[PDB]
């Protein structure tokens, strides 16, 4: 296949001593601050009775995510040159 | 084709007026705090020229990202009961 | 250390006045129109017996979605210049 | 490593002709009807010139897409049994 | 409703013959090679009971994944231009 | 507001000595074998002219991509039991 025999060759080029586009890479994501697992807190809720059944916890959960008052802990571990938002700690 | 005749009847199944199944459904995002896009700061170090090119920008946001010192802000607008980590602004 | 301190001295010189990078962002989401939410569905498939098991609502559900009878719904909020794709009401 | 010896030996429990949880997959997603690229779309503004620049573009179609005017496209090839929204044509 | 009437506008200026920014796309998704599902290792973990509970297969199979042992498989379509990671299968 | 009251109690409760919810979290990405980016990629294929322009290297990055002759490298650092693909070395 076409398209096969270029890869395969490209591949070679790129392993070439010389190019060494293709290496191991480390990656790193900033340990997280003082935050919690949704379904541990769910869970809590209840173990505690002030949800009567899950859908509440949730319900709730998301009530507290949409107003800011709790904010989602992303997984982009990649910073990115554009129209995309970030946070200092000093708040 | 039998799998469009099969969507085709759901559809209408879901769109009984009984069943109720099918409505808008209004998102919101929390308004997000004090907070800068990357490529605006990229941008400003230049303006500034405590960055001699492009990428010593992204490679500089990229350690702070990495450390912690910024956090992404997630696009997320729906709490999930599972393992997904979640923060107050009271820190 | 070291990159901390780039980190507390850049915060305050985009918190200048003068510089204001950083500022409260609002952030919308379209209201959706005529739209189901995946586990209601499966749920409804049981109530009602077209599934004998849960696993047969998913892979009917699966069925569908990979012949376009029905689309996810798309939360990003976030109007991108890439070769990413797009859709008027319109159709 | 104590870690590593555990998945060398799942491994070859899975490989087992008994187990078989190891196959090829093949992946579909649904051909998408009338739809557009951002990228072409904000060039084309240009071309035509209602665009004075860039980020006029990008704005524009931000603000349709944030009114429902026009939707983003997902990528997601998988359906889910979970409270996540979906859409049938016929509308 | 003043940005309704411009999408409604733009809408049609693509949908000219002329300019055609708006057709349908098919897309293609690479069949994976030998690969398995998290539910269904967790689960056949437990008819063979390695495991005593779920959280143990999820702790295992997370214990695999951070230390490369295991890798998901992304759903991403779209070749990008960007500091993103790609490898060959003739590793 | 009604809804600050119970997010600053709740706060308050999972930060209770007793309850434990939220603590510091570290996060580990497995390292990545011999493998590149997709720009570098682009850009080499130009330095050496098997490109006339860019857009010949996405098409021909994306034609690889989708045949399986390579592979995106997921930025996911979290084992889920769900419905999702992973992969061993040891092919």
């Amino acid at each position: 296949n076409a398209i096969a025999e270029k890869g395969e060759k490209l591949y070679h080029m790129m392993m070439n001593k010389k190019v060494n586009l293709i290496k191991d890479r480390r990656r790193k994501l900033s340990t997280v601050p003082k935050c919690f697992l949704g379904n541990e807190f769910v869970a809590w809720l209840l173990e505690i009775g002030e949800i009567s059944k899950t859908e509440e916890g949730v319900n709730l959960g998301q009530a507290l995510l949409e107003n800011g008052i709790i904010h989602h802990v992303s997984d982009k571990h990649q910073f990115k040159n554009e129209q995309v938002m970030y946070r200092f700690r000093y708040d």
